[PDB]
């Protein structure tokens, strides 16, 4: 229950290697180019897919993403927080 | 075909009536607030949606939001350009 929701799920390329960036833990960051002019997206992955993202994502390679359009403020900066990340290719 | 994908569905209340905006034609702009702290979103809607939009939608509203997830820079400005908009209340 909540009444609210917040889905977002995006087909791009990698445009630069992912960040793996331990916490407290695992947390790998990348951004996504998804052409329409392009759109860009800061995709962020935590625990197993931080780590799954760091040892099997790279550059160029063509990824499904699926998680939440985050608006984190304070000046708002929009990530997503992946819940999925599947190679298209 | 494309190769590329950019989904975006939201569920949140209007946090302010929406603004009337004729380009060129009839443009309707509102933020919602959907709540996990909240993300706010920019929703632009384009035509006979515009018109709906602001005809009918007004604050405190709950809708559904399709659309795409824009990154438009150059300084990076997140807006959902909303394919759909229902009520849910």
């Amino acid at each position: 229950h909540m009444s609210f929701f917040n889905k977002i799920i995006l087909i791009g390329r990698l445009v630069r290697d992912p960040e793996e960036r331990y916490t407290l833990t695992p947390v790998t960051t990348f951004t996504i180019a998804v052409d329409r002019t392009t759109d860009f997206f800061r995709i962020v992955t935590f625990g197993r897919l931080a780590e799954f993202a760091r040892t099997y994502l790279t550059k160029g390679r063509l990824v499904l993403v699926e998680g939440e359009m985050r608006m984190r403020r304070k000046r708002v900066s929009p990530e997503v927080v992946a819940n999925v990340v599947r190679f298209m290719d």
